[PDB]
């Protein structure tokens, strides 16, 4: 009886930021309860000030990630409201039924609606806007984020032994395909109406034009680093909805990586670049031994710093001669 | 003395249907005896009347799924009719030695020949044309099909227990390279040898025009969506002779995945969606426990819902409000 | 104290082929000293006569195999001689810390520096060359090789026993962007730097005009076929710094595979075809039951057979009619 279990309400924060939660459960199942609110919006996406309609979860490029334990109940209010201008609906990957439960939830602007269900299977889930008609559309606009079902018990290395993370964040990965004219520059529109028999054209090529996290070429770059320091275990949680991605920490490693992101399966151990199929979350766990800079990119180079998948860490600490050290600097010869 | 071991003829079924076999083997090691035919057709592959010179095995798109155990002997008669035009072959990525059979079987119009190799290592394997100078041409055009090898005590779980399925599905995904005009429009030939120069051309680009289940655009939709009812295990056996793919069941998962498809390996568990590399077979088990309307995508969703990567399940049985239900239904705020 | 290590010297030798080295380790964790000499080249690709501007580790491409156990020290020394035009560093997949040693070895022409890392995790991984503001146009210009760290205690197979190699390969698959001309001809080039406008336009379309072995189509074939003998146990390195492939062996399998090249994890079985994510690298061990050719190939067949991407295995021996046979070699009806 669903009436008898203990509810609590849960207020979502901004990528790559991840609302509090427990590792271990501390108590039995629960219904955990959702609300989020579609914003369609002007995005600008690189440097030289290319703007997009994006279509959003709660305002952000990716939506935010949701936090739950294994055989909670999730409890989602989502509502659409009448500024916008297009139906949308939501599709869990991490639920059991109806489309992932887009059949249940279309809203027209104007509307809302509230979905129900059990999280069955431990794991890292993408969820995303999955309109008849119009999916990849709404899906390479933005409109997509992942949801985290934890274990009761937690996360467990390859011999079932506990990994507690210190920091976890959240990167969403989002290829763009922004329509462009014959010379090769982006155009602009009024409404996303209005781009719709572009971007279909450009989405055709299969090509994108801009491959983002967190919404925007250097996103996670400067001021908006990721932190950390050594020492710490950080969880690091990635989610593509449409298309391939091979993450890589520049001058680290995947210590224990799901790549497909379901945890009743053991990790990869001491990966270098692991492969996300399009679709997918992944999770991957590190140990900083190292202070400095680390760049973390998608792994075909040219999507990483020619279209702008790639953002840093800033670790603070102690530098180990022992695992690295210049023995002669450059110098001329 | 394979002269003195049973022998059985088996006839094919055309995708995605599967021939009858036993999942546990009753008898020793057989000689499997099978006849394909070798069809050059036209077909149509889009709703827009998109017509191409399709190259197939038995006259499908993919070719027939063939199902042997461990350690059979599979014996091919394959005839080539001289009312083809072209010199064609077999290569089995379950064979050992001269080039998966490709050297062995090469026949012009009006030739037969008859190969046999033993099976020796369980799995889902891809099978398709190559002869030398042409291997991408013939494959792109759509003569490639699967063969899968049971162990000979059927299928196991990661903890070594039976998995037994109750029906089989076999999805063969094909990219195609239509060539076009400088419109974009779609090119017609009235022989396959026309089209090579153009197709060459269209292949080097690497971007498909199609890409689509059994051989056509909605081919697995309408009266042809695959069926199932809740509480069956249903065993989807996915095939890409070229082309990375990424499948995905909306609204529910993959229990038990072989995604690189071979079978001493144990499975992946709980997956949302998996990657099967071109060239290879995956096969996925998955429990029904929601009825109502499935769609079987690449998660790709370009190439999904644009490209022609999509087909459905029809599930019939009682509606589960535990996994899921519509609290409150879409309506006005 | 890494004052009281010994120390050894090993001079490299050139691709396909791998340093002499041991499997099982004989003395403990030693400094292993290598010296690698930068040289930017002109080089011919295809048998049309396409030129490009190389930049290379050695002079070939990829870059030399590096073989060393766990927690050896890796001592590189760099050098960037005069006659070359461009700053290079180098990027460890293998190291921790300041960003895989690339924050610590740039060099300009006519400069040198000496790095020491510790190689903490077994596996194969990447290197290439990283310099800030250029990365793809370096790593796709052929600046990258691969690192082989292994167990101290050599490979084991899937349930703990040991795997013991007869010969290794190194295999560096490389995918070129040439820039092309409006009717299709690649074009040429005086200088590295007046490619630079152009190859960063012809990156972009992430689509590769040449995708080669060991630097050339054609590389791996005639008189420069891999060889090995029938029983023989083969071990192949297969490295993609930029791009996914897919290997296959055409007649053959992967006996046991690291996809993903890190050897704490367990081996998959009975691969047909494995997916290596760019940026990475991986092995496949082979044991031969068949003489005569075999294609080494990446299975996108259009990557392989029109951009370059196979070659060759030549194995003698004895044909096994027990594995393989024609039993009626093709003929008229
Ligand atoms: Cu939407
Ligand atoms: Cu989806
Ligand atoms: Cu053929
Ligand atoms: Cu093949
Ligand atoms: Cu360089
Ligand atoms: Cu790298």
């Amino acid at each position: 009886d669903i009436s008898t279990l203990p509810r609590v309400k849960v207020d979502l924060v901004k990528p790559p930021f991840v609302h509090a939660h427990d590792q271990v459960a501390k108590t039995g199942p629960r219904v955990v309860e959702f609300t989020m609110t579609i914003e369609e919006k002007k995005l600008v996406i690189d440097r030289e000030g290319t703007e997009i309609h994006a279509m959003t979860f709660n305002g952000s490029v990716p939506g935010p990630l949701m936090v739950v334990h294994e055989n909670d109940y999730v409890e989602l209010r989502l509502i659409n409201p009448d500024t916008n201008t297009l139906l949308h609906n939501i599709d869990f990957h991490a639920a059991t039924g109806a489309l992932g439960g887009g059949a249940l939830t279309q809203v027209n602007p104007g509307e809302e609606t509230t979905l129900r269900f059990k999280a069955t299977k431990p794991g890292v889930f993408v969820y995303h806007c999955a309109p008849e008609g119009m999916v990849p559309w709404h899906v390479t606009s933005g409109m997509n984020g992942a949801i985290m079902v934890l274990p009761r018990d937690g996360l467990k290395d390859e011999k079932g032994q506990p990994l507690t993370y210190d920091k976890i964040y959240y990167v969403g990965e989002q290829d763009f395909y922004v329509p462009k004219d014959e010379a090769g520059n982006y155009k602009k529109y009024e409404t996303p109406g209005e781009a719709y028999e572009d971007a279909v054209k450009a989405m055709r090529t299969l090509t994108p034009t801009h491959i983002v996290f967190n919404g925007a070429v250097g996103a996670l770059t400067g001021d908006h680093a990721l932190t950390a320091a050594v020492g710490e275990r950080v969880l690091v949680v990635h989610s593509q909805a449409n298309r391939d991605t091979r993450p890589h920490l520049i001058g680290g490693h995947g210590d224990y990586v799901w790549a497909t992101g379901k945890f009743r399966n053991p990790p990869d151990l001491d990966q270098e670049t692991w492969l996300i199929p399009g679709g997918t979350a992944g999770a991957a766990f590190y140990t900083f031994r190292q202070p400095g800079v680390y760049a973390y990119v998608n792994h075909n180079l040219i999507e990483a710093f020619e279209l702008g998948a790639a953002g840093h860490f800033k670790v603070t600490g102690e530098w180990n001669d022992d695992l690295m050290t210049s023995v002669v600097k450059p110098a001329s010869m």
